């Protein structure tokens, strides 16, 4: 009858889905989750040691990634400096740490959820192997900083930039997966202490680094995402005062700054994937609403004097959901169907906070997500 202390996942909902794992509603998704976890068992845990290049610190244990939208310039003899092509991801980024970090993060989340749903230690043990290799083992560990996040060839004098902070956004969810495994045997006090210390050092770095300062001051989805991460990592590390403060400042610093009275997010709508970025930012807003609700803080209903809110932002998007791209007057260069589907899940999540608005009935009209998809477990109607 225990509810886990999750901050992004809706905890009471998730406890009820677990209790009803074998019911007809959830059994197909649980089956698929355990198949995914079984594939993860076969994976070899990667590390920041796997990249062929080294950051300009000379320390291979420093995380290094490349700005995904930055490409060689064909008008220059050696392609340098790189130039930006918004929305087009340069596959060279695969040489560096970003995708390995993603595989790890996704594997631990999969494994923690599989453990929660099954109680099978093999899932928790493999998760702990991933975490040891990535975070804790002297041989392979990532240092708790992103000084060299999103380097760009030929630019920024070999240094990272604040934008690289977005690379670890999935840690917000990974922390909830680790909480779900806390009572496993593999997830020991030593491992829990190790992880809390790594996140403690990361937060100290976020609070003092000039590189992290760049992300904190970002005006768009990067800034909003920074606060969500700072909050989640502060809570994980026991720093409730920093969490409370970041939450309390979030409507003025982020929501009211980035959302217009008519719901437009102009900095996202200017992008080549304007629908995708509008949804990216909304999903992170809803992540903050969820964290905040655990501390009794009502971010979802925070409303400016001139009418700016998450409700306004949703109201702007809704008329485009389920409609052809001909009806959308901004760019969306790719992933049209994928982002329409994600919009239906934004509606599911918003319905948790404003049931009366009828968001779920709007999304149910168009949503085609197969019954065995994990998302049904995580944003259920419990």
């Amino acid at each position: 009858g225990q509810v886990a202390n999750t901050r992004i996942y809706a905890a009471e909902k998730l406890a009820k889905v677990k209790e009803k794992a074998d019911s007809p509603l959830y059994a197909p998704a649980v089956k698929t989750l355990l198949r995914d976890a079984d594939k993860a068992l076969k994976m070899t845990p990667p590390s920041v040691m796997d990249k062929t290049m080294t950051a300009d610190s000379g320390d291979k244990h420093d995380y290094m990634s490349m700005g995904p939208y930055w490409w060689p310039d064909p008008s220059k003899p050696d392609g340098l400096p790189y130039i930006r092509k918004d929305g087009q991801r340069n596959p060279e980024l695969d040489k560096l740490d970003r995708n390995k970090l993603g595989d790890m993060s996704k594997a631990v989340t999969t494994l923690g959820l599989a453990y929660y749903f099954s109680g099978d230690e093999k899932y928790a043990q493999k998760a702990v192997d991933f975490l040891n290799v990535w975070f804790l083992d002297a041989k392979t560990k990532m240092n708790p900083h992103l000084t060299y996040g999103q380097t760009i060839p030929g630019k920024n004098k070999g240094m990272g930039r604040g934008a690289g902070m977005i690379d670890i956004y999935s840690f917000t969810e990974m922390i909830d997966a680790m909480t779900l495994m806390e009572n496993s045997k593999a997830f020991t006090p030593k491992v829990k202490k190790g992880m809390k210390e790594w996140f403690t050092q990361l937060v100290e770095w976020m609070q003092t680094s000039p590189v992290a300062a760049e992300e904190q001051r970002a005006k768009n989805n990067h800034g909003l995402a920074y606060d969500v991460q700072l909050t989640a990592y502060a809570l994980y590390t026991g720093n409730q005062d920093l969490a409370m403060k970041t939450i309390q400042e979030f409507p003025e610093k982020r929501l009211f700054a980035q959302i217009e009275p008519d719901g437009k997010q102009p900095l996202e709508l200017a992008r080549t994937t304007a629908l995708g970025y509008t949804i990216f930012n909304l999903g992170h807003m809803l992540d903050m609403c969820s964290i905040a609700s655990t501390l009794g803080q009502d971010i979802y209903n925070a409303t400016s004097q001139d009418g700016r809110s998450i409700t306004a932002a949703l109201k702007f998007l809704i008329p485009y959901i389920g409609k052809p791209q001909s009806e959308w007057p901004y760019q969306q260069i790719k992933e049209w169907d994928k982002k329409q589907e994600e919009a239906c899940w934004i509606l599911r999540r918003a319905s948790f906070f404003d049931p009366k608005a009828g968001y779920e009935a709007i999304g149910a009209q168009f949503r085609e997500t197969p019954a065995n998809k994990r998302i049904h477990l995580i944003y259920s109607l419990e």
